[PDB]
């Protein structure tokens, strides 16, 4: 029985609005609607893994869970498993997964975030789950943000306590905020960004809709608008949205957005909006195509339509040698030659490096590197030709150019990361000088960049 080397996984995200759900939900978990769809002809074909996140949820984790899995194994004929399942107040996320995964499944991680303060603590915020699969890892985050036109701040801070504290993965890489910690991150949910337009053009908003002309509707997305400059989700992939807005419907029909000010409303206007996303960030050089990303058309108990998205992952296997895991494998080294960082910091403390990848034994601490200022006002931290040399556990090219190495650039003060990044092994060539290069970011916001050459030798 072979090990894959890629999975689809689903991605689904539904603020139910409190409601239960129709008896029916089959569509979307099919990918059918609108938007990019799945092609009728997969139909009874499983995707190797069902992440299923909730907002506004008003079932029991039970309750859901047995619509869910009857759901699958209507489609399927499939049994599936439960992998995870994680609720803070009415945000829930559940994994499930085909039973042959059961015993390539492992290091379950649960966790949530409580966003806001005071007023603002007690209903917004985030729930995870991460897994190993076989040697890649996995991460998943459902949010429900901040509600209100005039709260895009609120949402962009929300999303960076949501990444700074929401404690998934290896623990070990204790530099790393979850936007490293996996060869793939699915961030999904009620992100609740909206469509920043006069509320004077709710009617015309409506007819665009109604065309299915999104162009200029999706010019004033704030979710688009604040991604373009770089003030959230930086460093993730959006597939083009190609459905029409998924809040705020009347219930029962899709014929209707209800948009207009109420007193259940805070006497706020909802202009029909995109606040229903899924978002992903893989390594680099890893394999990820969003194959689905659309909204159903027949799910109606709720103020918002459920979105679907699906994905084809690259995976690897958990590769065991003569030699590691348990040793280091004297054929294999990394090399990096000409290394500098380049960091926006203001501050004047000497750093060192990390090095931290599952190919080596416990991460590498480098020396100091040498500060000059740049041309611009930058601080250039050179490492030169003083990089330790890495030893990695296996030398075979079949694993290790898969592999990836994360970047910590530490102050010698305080022992601090200002800026973590990402480093892939997939070269055009071994025992070849190439260049590498990645960005740096601490708390999700680029403070720098790493750049330079690696030499890679492996067994071949
Ligand atoms: C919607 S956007 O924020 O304006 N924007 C457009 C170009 N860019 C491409 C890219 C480069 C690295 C990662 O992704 C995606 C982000």
């Amino acid at each position: 029985q072979p090990e894959p080397d890629m999975i689809t996984i689903f991605i689904g995200t539904w603020n139910m609005g409190n409601a239960p759900p129709p008896k029916k939900i089959t569509s979307w978990f099919l990918s059918k609607g609108q938007g990019k769809t799945r092609d009728d002809s997969a139909d009874y074909i499983p995707h190797d893994i069902y992440v299923i996140g909730t907002q506004e949820d008003p079932l029991s984790e039970k309750e859901w869970l047995e619509i869910l899995k009857h759901s699958l194994q209507e489609i399927t004929s499939v049994t599936f498993k439960t992998v995870a399942i994680h609720t803070l107040w009415n945000i829930r996320i559940v994994v499930l997964a085909k039973p042959e995964h059961e015993n390539r499944i492992s290091h379950i991680c649960t966790d949530n975030v409580k966003t806001g303060i005071a007023n603002t603590l007690g209903n917004k915020g985030a729930v995870g789950v991460s897994f190993m699969f076989n040697g890649t890892s996995l991460g998943f985050v459902n949010s429900h943000l901040t509600s209100g036109s005039e709260k895009k701040l609120r949402r962009n801070q929300n999303y960076m306590n949501i990444l700074r504290f929401l404690a998934l993965g290896d623990k070990k890489l204790s530099p790393f905020n979850i936007t490293h910690r996996f060869t793939h991150l699915f961030w999904f949910g009620d992100l609740n960004y909206r469509v920043d337009l006069p509320t004077w053009e709710a009617e015309t908003i409506i007819q665009k809709i109604k065309q299915q002309q999104y162009a200029d509707l999706l010019s004033h997305d704030q979710l688009l608008t604040e991604r373009r400059e770089q003030k959230v989700f930086l460093h993730f992939e959006e597939e083009e949205i190609t459905f029409a807005p998924t809040y705020r419907f009347e219930r029962l029909t899709r014929d209707k957005y209800a948009y207009t000010k109420q007193k259940a409303t805070g006497m706020k206007y909802n202009l029909p909006s995109w606040c229903d996303r899924v978002l992903w960030k893989s390594y680099p050089l890893v394999h990820v195509v969003c194959q689905s990303y659309g909204s159903t058309s027949d799910i109606m108990t709720s103020d918002h339509s459920p979105v679907f998205a699906t994905f084809e992952a690259g995976v690897t296997s958990q590769f065991v040698s003569k030699n590691g895991p348990g040793t280091v494998d004297s054929q294999g080294q990394i090399e990096f030659l000409r290394c500098y960082a380049t960091l926006k910091t203001k501050s004047q403390t000497k750093f060192y490096l990390e090095f931290h990848s599952s190919c080596l034994e416990s991460f590498v601490k480098s020396q100091e590197g040498e500060n000059e200022e740049g041309s611009e006002g930058e601080l250039v931290v050179k490492f030169g030709e003083t990089l330790p040399k890495l030893k990695p556990i296996i030398s075979d090219p079949e694993y290790l150019l898969d592999q990836h190495i994360l970047i910590s650039i530490k102050s010698s003060d305080s022992d601090e990361s200002y800026g973590e990044g990402c480093i892939a092994l997939r070269l055009e060539a071994t025992e070849t000088q190439l260049p590498i290069y990645t960005p740096l970011t601490h708390h999700g916001e680029l403070t720098g960049h790493f750049q330079g050459e690696i030499k890679l030798q492996t067994s071949q």
